[PDB]
């Protein structure tokens, strides 16, 4: 398959994985109600745009992404011709089968964690895209979105691509009750979802686990890869210890295993965004990033 | 990661494994209780080899691998230093990634059609690495196992790893009952774990499906990936008319899209094997291998 | 080789080069005599800085880099030590062998071309990492340098390097009589070793000859490379007519191989600057980029 | 470009350098005036071969490869349409692009210690493709030419390519005079090109230079690249003692910085063919090949 067609590629949520895809090398046409700035750009990228929809325009197209949501004629055009039509999510989470993935699951903090992650990458020169609320960025770039090494995604275990995913790095902040309908409803049974989305982890990949977290905790003899884990549980790998505030700024000392202690300051309070930046400490550690980049990250971060 | 070490590495479904990560650059030690001409081999290979157990010959290992089968020295200090012991078959599974997989799952005929294929491969000059029965092979290689870009396997329903190979093309030739016991005892849960299994494939990848099975043909509108159908039914893409008998050789003639018919023949009976050889017709048109080679490949077959 | 050290690293020629293999995935350390903001830029990207030059800085290097132009502690240590000490115009054409590289070759018209490329280029979305002055650049990006895919770089006939350059693609504006004396003050040396610097293209290359010069005209039936030739000449492949000026600006119609007239406009006046827009148009073409990022890019340059 | 066709590909040296463009992924074509099962086989591996010559045979083709050597229509053909023509000696030695390529040089020496070479990574499970007498070589193998990681190749400096191989690793085994015609019959201008020739190597690459040979010990200071010397000389390197005979076998002790003395045997007389042994072993060394793999290798090496 080369040719991939976006059924309302001016979307906010379509338009940045046809840019991926279009920095990946695909072909991409699309097709939307009206032209806008966001398909002028994709159309300087190349992008080949058709304004409105019919049957034509889903022409040689390899596969089709549709918005979250189908009597649309492209579409039915594509299933008469067995062309495959994907949901916009999975194509999203797809992305990161061509980058070393990031992704950042739980059920609080990926958002948040997420950002925190991008700072820091970023204050290492390393210019990020990332993934929050569905919508893909890449900060204050010069670029297609995709162009960096690096994908950091949050990973929504109510999401139907959940267990497709394919990271090199997974964080899990926590484990809650939120999403216990996506699985009947049964807690024991989203519990063993995340054992599942772990282990598509390579056994070279990395598992970053938050043990303040007594689910966590739980199921961390299960996973059978590489595991850091945080927080502030005096048998975490990385720790945070001597917690202080200075104004609307949290500061704290980090403990990382055959490292010096770090002292390190956060712009947001609460020991929720001191274990979001623990989980930004252990990603950035692993992947070598200097101490300056990651209090210069973590310290720059609004909110 | 990057020293992997296995428990009991002369064994026959443990050497493959370890001469393929030889292969793609690990570090690979392993212990085992006789040095013998396979142990001999993989230490001519860059393996480091023990004889015998004990706790020491783990030292230094970043993942182990133990045979389908605890108190063992090594395993115990393995797990009292939190390294991860994965089981062969999740190991084996995993090889998938480096390569060019081709996954041939279906409940029957997984060890012909992969033998087909690897036949077929063969003769098209590509030398690919297959699985049968868990242990690796590539026939009169003369290379280390993995060398190839391409990597056939079973897939096996039953096996724990099932749902989490990485192929780029996968068949599947039937959904029997054989496994049900480890879906619930529940038919419809063994056939959504298909379902999610071809899922697995990228959108560029590629799903075979034989037709003629009434569960694939279920399953196939909810595949949205890239899929060829094959069998003897009538709106299959791939068929096969005209079947004969010219001793113990089965001759057909293929029909492909956009192609004039081909005869071939193979050397078992059966219309399984016609079968067999239409899902090893598709997977090498689809890889671009020439006529003759599917010809020589499937009539010097043996069995 | 994994380390590289460079002797000066702070200099304005050294800390890009630095920086592309930091970016490459290499241990690097520099020597300096003051720590400045771009040693502390490198050292947040992970260089090992020294202040003051000492023998034991170059400990564990596998290759030293020195400043254009042996006493210096370090260059003697690595000398006796059988180092190899390569100078910074050898290490900067070496960066090419990584990358995508567009070589922009020819006696005049070098920077502006270079400029203009990295231009469209970056209108494309693709930020281009550019070599001026033997000074590494990517304009206004977010990332270290080499994050692109492409290298954009002045090629200098004189460069002691010339015949060691890797690229992809290489442009040769023009061959003029400046550099003689690099080449025992004959001019017909001069032209064969443009000859051989195009020769280094792999036969996937390709060449982008300014016809309208007659030396260069001579030698194009000696590249046995593939050619796009452009200029005014009528015999040209890539054609500026119906050129034009409004202020500053000059305009003209540029024909393509199988594509529509496109006019284009430059914020430069001279012939001189349509030729290098010529340059520019051909190489943007072939890599595929859209007439609106071409537009863009050549509009948008000041000068 | 896509599409590479041969004139006269069935011819000897033709053939095999088809096969490997093959591998690579390139469509192949070419032209014989009779077909053989050197056609067939090229055929069977995706080559379209036209019998007999005709300009219309050339049609689509990128590039043309034409035998150590106009009035052929396809040849005619291609010139009037600028498709460039290029030597069979130079398509050869760009091959080394793809691949892990190791570079013998020398005046005297190059055939027995590429078999060497490629007689040693076999024994570790290599297979590589090696090219001795203009001729590509994979020994017993069963698959394509090229498909190994690595390609041994003669380097002579007679041939036009000389200066354009890209190797990885370049042996020189010693600098005589037989081909100083090439070099305007100046045996200092025949130095130098030595001195190029190793400089095309990257700051990463490796040279494997014979001191017992004074030419090579006068040129050693230039070489800014790594170096690893052997001989008989006291100060290589790498270097053999206590030579003895036992039978047509000649013995020798192998000594290597950092390693155990290693006892090594060859079925060759003459000290010249220790010196062919020890570039041998240092290349194998630096690849990381097990000492049983090189004994094995040089031990079974008939001549
Ligand atoms: C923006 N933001 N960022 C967060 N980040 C994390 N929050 C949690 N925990 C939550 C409590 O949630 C559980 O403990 N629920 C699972 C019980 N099995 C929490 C709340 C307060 C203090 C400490 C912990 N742990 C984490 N570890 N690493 C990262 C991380 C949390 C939030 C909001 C709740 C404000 C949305
Ligand atoms: C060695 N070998 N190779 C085989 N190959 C295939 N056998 C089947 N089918 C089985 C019947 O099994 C079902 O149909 N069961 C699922 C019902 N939902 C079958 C049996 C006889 C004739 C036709 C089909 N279909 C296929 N398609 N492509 C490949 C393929 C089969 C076997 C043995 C049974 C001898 C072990
Ligand atoms: C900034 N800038 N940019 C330039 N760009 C190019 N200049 C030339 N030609 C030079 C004349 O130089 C020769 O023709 N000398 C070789 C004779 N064998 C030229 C001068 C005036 C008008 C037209 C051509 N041709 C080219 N082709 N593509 C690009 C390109 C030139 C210059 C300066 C001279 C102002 C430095
Ligand atoms: C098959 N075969 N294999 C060979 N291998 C090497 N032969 C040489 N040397 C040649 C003498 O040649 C010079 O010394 N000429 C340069 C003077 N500046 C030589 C001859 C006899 C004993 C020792 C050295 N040195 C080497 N180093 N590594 C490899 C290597 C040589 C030959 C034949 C001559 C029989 C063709």
């Amino acid at each position: 398959m080369r040719r991939i067609h976006f059924v309302g590629i001016g979307g906010a949520g379509m338009c940045g994985i046809a840019e991926v895809l279009l920095n990946l090398g695909y072909e991409v046409s699309g097709s939307d109600l009206k032209a806008s700035a966001v398909t002028e750009r994709l159309e300087k990228f190349g992008a080949q745009i058709f304004i409105g929809h019919q049957a034509e325009n889903a022409d040689g197209a390899d596969v089709l992404v549709v918005s979250s949501a189908r009597a649309n004629p492209e579409v039915a055009s594509a299933l008469e011709r067995r062309i495959p039509v994907v949901p916009r999510a999975e194509m999203l989470a797809e992305l990161m089968r061509y980058r070393h993935g990031i992704a950042v699951a739980g059920t609080h903090g990926k958002t948040t964690t997420t950002s925190l992650i991008a700072s820091v990458f970023a204050a290492g020169g390393l210019d990020p895209t990332f993934v929050i609320g569905g919508r893909l960025n890449a900060a204050g770039t010069n670029a297609q979105l995709g162009a960096s090494r690096y994908l950091v995604a949050e990973a929504d275990e109510s999401d139907a691509s959940f267990l497709h995913l394919q990271p090199m790095v997974a964080v899990v902040t926590n484990i809650d009750a939120d999403h216990m309908a996506t699985y009947g409803g049964d807690f024991n049974k989203l519990k063993k979802t995340f054992v599942e989305f772990l282990h598509n982890l390579p056994f070279y990949g990395l598992a970053v686990m938050c043990v303040d977290d007594p689910v966590v905790r739980e199921i961390l003899p299960q996973i059978a890869r590489p595991t850091v884990t945080y927080g502030l549980s005096e048998d975490a790998d990385v720790r945070a210890i001597n917690i202080r505030q200075e104004g609307m700024r949290t500061w704290f000392t980090v403990l990382r295993p055959e490292r010096e202690p770090l002292d390190v300051s956060v712009n947001m309070p609460g020991l929720h965004n001191v274990l979001n930046s623990l989980a930004t400490i252990v990603i950035a550690t692993d992947e070598g990033i200097s101490d300056e980049a990651i209090v210069q990250g973590l310290s720059g971060f609004q909110g």
